[PDB]
């Protein structure tokens, strides 16, 4: 009867704390991590490994605050104190001692990306999924390689399977998505909640509601007159070398658009510091630290990206949408490292230069009558599902959850 | 379910291990020893803690070296270097890496001391206990102080404790050590074993091998036409003084001895290793000999024509042989005067006179002849009492056993 | 570059950590403990091992809180919330977080008893102990045998020896206990402040304020026209029976004093409180009083017009006031014939005759008068021998003592 | 007290020994691995991780055995038992106690490929790394990416450079393979060793000792009136299917070369051993001799009168015997096209004609003589460019060597 698991997590500790390394927390969390420590009412949030409060994680959390305060609520950050949460919960510093007490003791987790699998999902505690949009590059399971520093192709898939067998429920979007996540995730459709995402609430219930439209264009101080374009590019590691200023020429914008429109700019963090936007205030207003961007579709009148799935949350508004693909040429030619179609059904024009673009701006109404059909059909393919009701359903699933578990 | 006492032990292993203690063997051991490290047919030896080739587990092993050389035998020694074991056994060094895998792996113990505690007795072995002597002083639980340096007396009667719930079985001399031992030790009756001393088989086996008595006076360069008289002394505290360089004379005064015995009589001093290496025999040589490091006591008893003693439990296995015993109980004042600190009657039923003197004795030691029919009687009845159990066949029985006890297991 | 004092600390605290053992805010403690972690204006106090807010710490404590109010205060009991300190200080628990703390981070300690081992006395900080009492039967170093379960005597003195190694100051009644203490406690003269106990004081300066007296007494609900023996007999095992349920009345005989003396006296009973709450003294009450849970045993004698004790410390206390004391020795034969595991004669020079029997003490006491007269010869010779140290000023020594201590470290 | 790496290793070490890990012998060797266990006159060889007793390290070998008998040689095999090794040396099972001994204990490491990084190669040793052939495809540092299982191209490249940082001495072939080398495993010319390769010594030696190449021939049964072509594919992942059991017949078109080759020809199958036993060699009995397995690849070349090949690094070897070599690259456009994969231009500067076809091969093959004189002019370029570095002498320089480095060493 030698433990011998048992055995080598002692080992691990006793080094641990020996050298005087920081991973102590975990390895001692690791030896002593019982299905006891379990409580029932407590809960943990974490999204985008703990750099945010954010998207659907925060909207299940604050549809729970609202009809279920009295479980106890946990919320895990890189740095809490730099991010504030409203209500009961209690903010976890990641890798800190009562993080892992956090995790070893909540019934249910809740996030919307991978967590540690250095974190013990017992059979007694309820992993709750959310991911965070509809995919359109391949990933995990249906990539063919990922040169990606310190891990193979298969070491790198290897991984992703133990955690996603960890997922007891997996939110989905779309029926395009469950049949993608079942290959790409390793899923069992038992386990999949075509239900929508809760982060996509507002867009379906909020979207008419204007004090509360107005409250967000304030709080960014826009322009009353102007109408508002949102431009999310996606990362890039190319443009990596004072950045020259953004391909899409603000510049050109200004001249073109100023007149009619503010444009909201959604970079990555590192474009973002690089970006000087002296000249283009009221004009270009820099929104990529801005903490929830359904908030910004909703007041957005139309959206310019190239190839990201906030297309399909956007979507939802069956507002015009165009796609600067200003590199589609380095993209593999016939790119069919996407699942869908995209040189044909997406729900807007591709322009590789940003000029006939900006022109196209200059109004909007021709444009949506002009893809009014093919708004319809991407709204009907992808977004044909979001209810406004997802907060609602998991946060009730957990509710349900965790009654059985105060009775036998 | 988190295992606890692997935890421990496994903490205890690692802080030996980082402090280079000597003890990181014994705690390997611990932390790995399984009920399925053990072989049948390895069987594990050793006498009085480790000092001895000798003793009851000596002959054990030599009757079953010769009707069951198929088994592995192991012996285990403080210093394997200084001692001589005749046939296949392996020996291994206390403490050390191969005597706690003897252990490990045995299916049988044999001794005839307490082995330490340290040591893991599993239900899966038989642990054979000789022990070492019909009692005269009381022992174990029947001691009343224990004021033995660093520890109490009902901490070291714990530990006597559980050592004996160890024992499988305890080997008995007579009816009057089995009452003993079933109080002072604890022991259950259905766990004794009246048999005899498997170290006393000889002393009904041999008395009269005539070659056999010659090998032992010759390997001991005793003179031919002279008797054996042999003295064994307890050891006595108070005597211990002068970092032990010089001690004053026996009492027994040998000078006196050489000058009445010395032309017929040879004489054997049998002491504690204290006194022997203290002791100047310069002007005695042919007359006392030092036979303290001597290997095999009984072999002392078979060439020896009477003993002198006076508080020891040789009296009882020299009893067997049924020759005349003096007992030089010069200091007999002091120990408690009329003291029950032992389990018999010291001063009605011995085999022999009770001497506080020594001149009295040398002139009863001059006519051997008279002190055998003046005693007969008593030594008579001192033989029924403690001595009449041998059948010389111990060594067989306890051989027997372990063979049967094997042979069962090996299904 | 890992130190093994530290190695061996880290182990046992991950071991506690892990086993969840109490001790685990012991071992952290053992680790984290810098000479760094000493504030210089922190002091604790503990009387009798946490048992109290009493005895000379209360009154040194009382006396820095009138003088020295912004220091940082802190006491330690088994049980904070049943104890009512006054001032400014702050109450711990034994052995938990805040009391390691309060230890580790204290410039002094002041105490009245033995502090645990475990607690860590750097060359840091200065431990003050007051001890409890003029000596009247021998302690430590002088015991000559402690069966006292579990452990040795010198086990037992070693131990005792570690604890008194600590103490930077002891304080001393009278030249007697400064003799006696400097061979039974192992300490340098060097070390010993004779100035007399702190909770002595008020025996000094307050023996005629009336209206202190008069708290004392309507807080105890005592007659007024009646005056007050006290008795204070020691605690003794062949006394207690029944798991302690019901006793056996005292052989003070309440019925024949409470016939003798109930009109003119009233008696308080100061009792071992495994006796205390055993005696029932319905049939007396407004007559004997049981007093043995009183916070404060000076005050008790500030209000008693005689002490009736036996065995006993306090009457080398009771004596600053030089009232008549009696002697209840009533089992004075089994206490050894001619015992002299006392320092002092017994027999001859204290204060007040012996009585063996009750009945001649309860005719004696109808004139305390004459019993003053009688004794005013003894009680001088016994105040000047052990009780003329007392200024009345021992608080001030120690809290100023402290306060010029850490003016030092204040740079 | 105790080091931080030291730690680390024991704690591994621990783990090994509880958990009966094969690697207990590593852990253990990684322990006590000291500068001071080094022998100066012991010497370890390895060739191809242990699979032989072969090329350039049984040279060096076989030269130190001829003129320095008296030294300790020790080869290193993954089943000793099943190879042969001529003279003095003592043999030893990768991962057993004797081989973690032999490496600790060398003052040098014999060496033709990449040895293990958990071996220690102390600044005390002197590893001399002969490689296996002037490259022809690029290697470590120089491969552009590696999706080869279990391991990262930055991590291979990291890996392997820290391997060749041990490499204190490393035989180059040609100055081609100098520059090459210089980059791609991130040498100092320093320490580059232009001497030509041991394996080689008898290309240049024995082309001539007709007693010596009548007894390769004799041993492997060859006809007595016949010429040898030796041909000596790389092996390719495409063409093995099936469980490799049945083989698909080699492109060369055996039954071709039979009805062209056979009234003249013989000729020598080199294969990958997975591919040996896989030919079905019934009917050419005579003709294609399957040689695969045999010990020396040198020995073959001696009694060849070509090489048929396609893209490997023995045409390096072959080169310096100025003969005939063919080059059947029957997939050359499945490889990358003009391929810049190779250090050299294939299409221009070798020493043989480009077959894509086996029938023209054929024809061709059937005079011998035509081929030598048309294609002279680009086997003597060959020649100078790659193989004018052997004086037959590498295997005395590297003895004599390790002789220099031994003597210094001996004081
Ligand atoms: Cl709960
Ligand atoms: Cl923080
Ligand atoms: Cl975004
Ligand atoms: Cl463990
Ligand atoms: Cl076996
Ligand atoms: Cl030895
Ligand atoms: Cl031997
Ligand atoms: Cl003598
Ligand atoms: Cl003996
Ligand atoms: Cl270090
Ligand atoms: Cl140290
Ligand atoms: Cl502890
Ligand atoms: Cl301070
Ligand atoms: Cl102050
Ligand atoms: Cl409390
Ligand atoms: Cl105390
Ligand atoms: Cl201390
Ligand atoms: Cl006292
Ligand atoms: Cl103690
Ligand atoms: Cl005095
Ligand atoms: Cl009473
Ligand atoms: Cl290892
Ligand atoms: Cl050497
Ligand atoms: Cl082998
Ligand atoms: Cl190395
Ligand atoms: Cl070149």
């Amino acid at each position: 009867a030698f433990k011998v698991n048992q055995f080598r997590k002692t080992l691990r500790h006793v080094k641990n704390i020996v050298l005087r390394r920081k991973n102590k927390e975990r390895s001692l969390y690791d030896l002593t991590d019982k299905e006891d420590n379990v409580k029932p009412k407590t809960i943990v949030f974490e999204s985008f490994g703990g750099k945010n409060y954010s998207d659907s994680p925060k909207y299940i959390y604050e549809y729970m605050q609202k009809y279920y305060p009295n479980y106890r609520y946990i919320w895990s950050f890189k740095n809490p104190d730099k991010n504030v949460v409203p209500g009961s919960a209690e903010k976890v510093k990641r890798n800190s001692a009562e993080y892992y007490q956090a995790y070893s003791e909540a019934s249910h987790w809740v996030s919307n990306a991978r967590t540690p699998l250095y974190l013990n999902k017992k059979e007694n505690q309820t992993y709750i999924q959310t991911w965070h949009g509809t995919p359109l590059k391949r990933l995990a399971n249906d990539m063919k390689v990922v040169r990606m520093p310190g891990t193979t192709t298969p070491k790198y898939k290897r991984n992703f399977n133990r955690e996603t067998s960890r997922w007891d429920y997996l939110i989905s979007p779309n029926r395009y998505s469950t049949e993608i996540f079942r290959s790409a995730f390793w899923m069992d459709e038992e386990r999949i909640l075509e239900i929508g995402y809760p982060r996509n609430d507002v867009l379906v219930n909020r979207a008419n509601d204007q004090e509360y439209l107005d409250e967000i264009r304030t709080h960014l101080n826009l322009p009353s007159d102007k109408k508002v374009i949102m431009y999310a590019p996606t990362w890039r590691d190319d443009e990596f070398v004072y950045l020259f200023e953004l391909k899409i020429d603000l510049d050109n914008l200004y001249k073109e658009l100023g007149d009619d429109y503010v444009i909201l700019l959604r970079m990555h963090y590192l474009i973002s510091n690089a970006l000087d936007l002296s000249g283009y205030e009221n004009f270009a207003i820099d929104v990529s630290n801005y903490n929830d961007v359904s908030e910004l579709f909703l007041i957005s009148d139309c959206l310019i990206t190239d190839y990201s799935s906030v297309m399909f949350d956007y979507g939802i508004l069956k507002r015009p949408q165009f796609f600067f693909a200003y590199d589609i040429d380095k993209y593999d030619k016939g790119l069919r490292g996407f699942y869908m179609n995209y040189m044909e059904d997406l729900p807007g024009p591709i322009y590789t230069e940003p000029y006939g673009l900006a022109k196209e701006l200059k109004n909007l109404d021709k444009v949506q009558q002009q893809y009014q059909e093919k708004i319809d059909a991407f709204y009907d393919r992808f977004c044909s599902v979001d209810n406004g009701k997802a907060s609602q359903y998991i946060g009730d699933l957990i509710h349900k959850d965790i009654k059985e578990q105060l009775e036998h």
